[PDB]
């Protein structure tokens, strides 16, 4: 595994969203692990759906809360999800109405990086592409983070809250970090991004529920 990969500098990554005042962040992750994936199988980049997936994920929460797996689970179970155009997004729930002929990628499963493990996480994003993330967001140092490594003592890896991706991983002058996209618009943080300190006792338990979809 390399020392740096940015994913963004390879054509994997869509540009930022914003989800707006619906706790849908764990689509937004879903959405950009498969977007990664449709890149490395197709050569194309296009956004999915994030609103398929809440609507449609029976095994999640829509607006509140939902897990990345279950939203690989659907995908591969329905045999497809939908482009953002053919379903776009409203961040609100509504019942679902998936169109067959707007789908624009598939999934056939997924898998976990083992627990904890950030040595995992980093061969998984070396040799997969980007991969999908559970932290600890729930401090306000977080909400408003500018730019520079991320880290906080006070971040709790046994509280995981928030759903983003990490679309790779670094060292920004002598400090560790990973390169997290975020769905609160371009204009939270560096331009939608965060970077989070990687090799610092897992913090805000970044390697703690991380997961990527086959395809
Ligand atoms: C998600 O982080 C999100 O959408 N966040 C933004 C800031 C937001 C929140 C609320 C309104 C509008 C925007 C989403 C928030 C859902 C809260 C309503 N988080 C999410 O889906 O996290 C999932 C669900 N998890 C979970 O239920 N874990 C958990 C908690 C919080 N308490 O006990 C447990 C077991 C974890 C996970 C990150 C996978």
């Amino acid at each position: 595994a390399p020392d740096s990969v940015d994913y963004r500098k390879k054509g994997y990554v869509t540009p930022v969203k914003n989800q707006g005042q619906c706790g849908s962040c764990w689509a937004f992750s879903s959405v950009g692990a498969l977007e990664g994936q449709l890149k490395k199988k197709t050569g194309k980049l296009l956004n999915l759906s994030p609103q398929n997936l809440v609507d449609c994920v029976s095994e999640n929460d829509g607006c509140g809360g939902g897990y990345m797996t279950n939203a690989f689970q659907y995908v591969q179970k329905n045999r497809g999800i939908d482009s953002e155009d053919a379903y776009p997004y409203v961040g609100q729930e509504e019942s679902c109405m998936y169109n067959p002929t707007g789908k624009a990628a598939k999934c056939r499963g997924y898998r976990e990086i083992p627990e904890g493990n950030e040595k995992a996480l980093k061969r998984a994003v070396a040799r997969v592409g980007p991969v999908s993330v559970a932290i600890d967001a729930s401090l306000t140092s977080f909400q408003f983070y500018s730019k520079g490594v991320y880290y906080d003592e006070s971040c709790n890896s046994d509280n995981l809250n928030h759903a983003v991706l990490a679309v790779g991983y670094g060292i920004q002058k002598g400090n560790k970090h990973w390169i997290i996209k975020n769905s609160w618009g371009e204009n939270w943080g560096n331009k939608g991004y965060i970077l989070m300190a990687r090799n610092k006792n897992n913090a805000c338990g970044i390697a703690n529920l991380a997961s990527f979809p086959k395809m």
